[PDB]
Parts: structure tokens; C-alpha cells; sequence
């Protein structure tokens, strides 16, 4: 499958790494190609490669970083948004992101 | 065993994959043959193969995606529904009634917020 | 050589992870083995066949089976709970080919989570 | 080390098996030698072998069945009772026992 | 060849499972490595030496370190949190040999359990 | 490193064994050399060997038995106490202040009852 490039910035990518999958409905449609840290914002930017056969994904789509079972690996959940506006293609950015949970933040929540 | 085909659409199939089992009462009656994503709806469509000897399963039946123990693998729980004046499923029929895999992050967000 | 056994049957709603050769415990002591599991072609209910060591012959009908797990990531097993022997009436002893009417099906991790939350 | 025999009856021995240790203060002083089910009571009877160098253990002592960490193995916690009456030796019984927890009873407690 | 780095130091109360070669993450992206851990012969406090890739040169003094775990049975790592750059005053940039004053020590499983209960 | 001897008595040492470490601030400063059970008190007495380079540890110091992560192994957390007009520990000294291993069954019994 040829792929098209997508970019996304998160506050915290956590356990996500190069080769991590991109799922829709839990089906893998692509892969984290590279992770790097903005020289200026010190915020991580993910580069995605999405199989071409999933070409009709809207800009209103989002990404969440998630885990696969309890001790699972980290993956990216692409949530397909409503169409009315455009469609993503090599070089487009996903605006709407949700950062990995931080186990220590949940323990501090769950206690305090 | 020869098998008969069934189809079912979920919002989220999570860890379910090709060759994942189909259980009834925890007894394996079949296998996920293929998972693919609807070209139009971007919703996963599961193709099931059920051993023929389990032919009298009604339309009011459901599937849930479940895990086998805590760190288990994902499987499909077919719940045989009550039969009443609908029909019986056979090669090519669809199961309307589905329940998508749980998402660890949604349960933690529930349990906290 | 091997301990000779007697056959017992039970029907559950859901046997979960239980399989052929799974043990049968009393007070956590193994007294036998799941011999076969099969799914009724008509009731779509699993029927378990048990082999119990002969030396445990005085088990009453009022006895139960629960499907349980051995620790958190454990294997599945059958807990046979010995019921009380009533001298009033109602209360015999199980022998080759008897059925255990009182069963409890495997717990379903998804049902516990759905309970615990909703 | 030569050993002396001790016996004990529990309602439920759970995951305890032949060769399981007998700890005092978390120090191993002996071993489950055999487990068997009373022909009449259908209650498990444990046979223990205790290293001889621990000879001054009173009758008022108890046994609890416990687990070593979360996914640990099962062991027997011998709790040394007060002396005023006697001392255990080859063939004596420990009256005071506490049966293994049953994971399904704790889940039913924790929910209902 | 290898990315050249700059040295940073930090003192914690308790470094827990953190060891030499443990990573340093920003937003979960690795920017460096624990180079050495040693215990002050006088303060009996652990002092960590860090090597940060040069290409991350614009980190402010108001930045912090927390010792964290990667999933539940994970390995220990250092979360460097980039602080705000104040144009009023008080707020420089770290260079070879600077110290990170703001630290948070490893969590102690026994302290969480003692909290959660008592 | 040459080492200096220390002794300490706990109610329950749990999973702690010979060769278990002694940490300060999570830095290993020594090893459990031997565990044995007092012939009289039936209480476990731990013999510790501490690297000599950590000689200035006060009597008001404590030991706790702890676990390294959830499924971790057991180790001894030496907490250096505040020094005030007592003394310093050296080959043969005893640590009064101890905390015995947690017992999973006691925490579950707390958490429920």
C-alpha cells in the first residue's frame, strides 16, 4: 500500500514510539513514521503514514493516544469527524489531538 | 467442519483480529475470518465462520467483544437470543445487535470523572 | 496405574475459560477433572462431564459447582461445594451418571466492570 | 535438619500444595508434606514437617493461608501463640486455622 | 557517530528504581539519559548527572524533573517539564553544568497504599 | 568495598532474603547478609553489611521492608534520621526503629472490613 503523510502536535505522546499503529475502530490504517520535539515549543510533533485506501478522512477528525489492554502498547485512535469541511492528503495536519494519560497524574487524581 | 458465513458491524473491534474465536457459553463455535473497514462508513465489518452443527441461531442473537481473563486475548461472545413467532441465521446473514470492545481510557475517565 | 473415577454431569449458562482436563477442587483439594465439555445442539448450553476419584463417593445432591480462577491471572477450575445431608428427606448421594443441578457460571470480566461502574 | 510432624484442618486450603512453605515472621521453618481430604467431613487436612530447631512452638499457635506478593505462591503463616499451655511435637495438631481467601468471594464482597 | 550533549545535575530525596542509562523525556520524547547516580557522602541524598542532546539548548531554570514509571510494570524515567520564560526577571536558560532545583522524587508503592488506606 | 555490620529485628520480614539490597534514597549502600529467627523470641533478626563509605548514619535511622514496583523484589529502605546533641552506627550496632513487610491479606482485610 502507498501511504500519505499527516502531522499532529500533542502536549505529551507518552509511550507512543516510531512504528506505533494508527487504528480506526481498532483497525490499523497506518503507523507513526517519526516523533520529534519542536525546537521552539518543546512540544512533540508526530508524522503519520496512512494507507492510501483511507483517503476520505476529514480535517474535523481527531487523534487520542491510548493503550491496548492494561500492560498493552500505545497506539493512536483516529476518530473520523463529520464531513461538510475538507479531506486530509500528503502534508496536512490534524488540529484536534488528545495527549497520552500519565500514570502518576491518575494516581494523584485517584488519591487527592 | 464446513462453516456458514455471518457478518456484523461494530463501532470499535479493539484487539479482535482474524482467527479470534466465536464462543457461545464459552464454547468455541467459530472464528473471525476477516475484519475490514467499510469504504463509506469507516466502520469495521467482521466476517464470521460458524461450524454448521450450530445452525439454529436466531436473528435476536448479539455479539459482544470480550477479553479472556485480565491480560487475555479478545474474542466474540455470541449470545443466542429468544426465538418468537424472528428467523434463523445462515451463510450471508448479518447480526444487527453488536457491542463494541471496551476502551481502557474510557473506563478510567468514567471511574475518575 | 490410575485412581478409578465416577462420571458426573452439570449444565452451566457460561463455562468461560474452563476446558477439558481442568481440575475439580473441594476445599481447594483436587478430587477429579473436567473430562469433556460440549454445547447442546438444541439448548446452546454447555454440558460438562466430570470424573471424580471413587474415594469421594459420599457427595450429596445438594452440592454445587462454581467456575472459579486460581489467583488473578490463574487457570479456570470447578469448585464443588459439599451440601448438607438432610435426614428429614430430599437428600441422596451422587453416583456414576448423576447430574449436579446447582451450578454457577464463570464470571465475565466485562460484567464486573459494567457492574462496578454502571 | 530432621523435622517433626504437625497436622491441621482448614475449610479451604486454596492454592496451597505439597512442598508449599511454612513461614514464621516470613522465615521458612518447614513445608506442607501432604494435603488430603477427610473421607467423612470433606475438609482438607494438611500434614506439616517443621525443622526440629523450632521445637518450642505452643498449642495456642495458629496457621493462616496467605499469598507472597500479588501473583505470588500460597504459603502457611504460623503465628506463635503465648506460653502458659504446652508445646507441639511429632503428631500434634494445630487447632487454630484460617482458610485461604477465595478471589470470587472478595469480588462479591467488594461489589455487593 | 553520536548526538553531542550537555551536562545537568539534580538532587532528589529518593530516586527509587531510576538507574544509569534511564531516559530523560519531554512530552514523552527522549532528549537524553541519566549518566550517573551517586549518594552524597555527607547529605545522604542522591545526586543525578544528566546528558541532554545539544539540540535542546533553550530549557529554562524554572523547568522541573519528576521520576516516573512507563506503564504499571514499566521502567523508571525522568520527566523534564519545560517551565515558563519570564521577561519581567528571574528566568535564564540551563547550560553545561547547571542544576535543576525543582525535582519530585520517585513514588513509593508503600506510601500510596498507606495513604489510600490510612 | 569493606563493609560494617548492623543488626535489626522485625515482626515480619516477608519476601526479604539473603543478598536483598539496602537502599538510601533508592541508592544501594549494602546487602542483607543473613536472616535468622531468634531461638527465644521467634522474631527474625537481619544482619546487614553497609559499604564503609557510608559511615556517618545516626541511631535515629529506621529500616522499612519495601517492594520495587508492583511485582518487584523486596529490599530494605534505610531512612537516615535527624542527628541531635544521638550517636553513629558501626560494626555490631542495632537499628531499634524497624517497619515489617506489608501482608497482602491484611491490606485486603483493611480495604474491605
Amino acid at each position: 500500500e502507498p501511504t500519505y503523510t499527516l502531522y499532529a502536535t500533542f502536549d505529551n505522546i507518552g509511550g507512543l514510539k516510531a512504528r506505533s499503529p494508527v487504528s480506526i475502530g481498532g483497525v490499523v490504517v497506518g503507523r507513526v513514521a517519526d516523533i520529534t520535539l519542536d525546537p521552539k515549543t518543546y512540544l512533540p510533533r508526530v508524522t503519520l503514514e496512512i494507507e492510501q485506501r483511507y483517503n476520505h478522512i476529514p480535517d474535523t477528525s481527531s487523534l487520542s493516544i491510548r493503550t491496548s489492554g492494561l500492560l498493552g502498547e500505545q497506539y493512536l485512535a483516529l476518530n473520523v469527524g463529520f464531513e461538510d469541511t475538507a479531506i486530509l492528503k500528503d502534508g496536512d495536519t490534524i488540529q484536534d489531538t488528545k495527549s497520552a494519560m500519565v500514570l502518576e497524574d491518575l494516581i494523584g487524581q485517584f488519591l487527592y
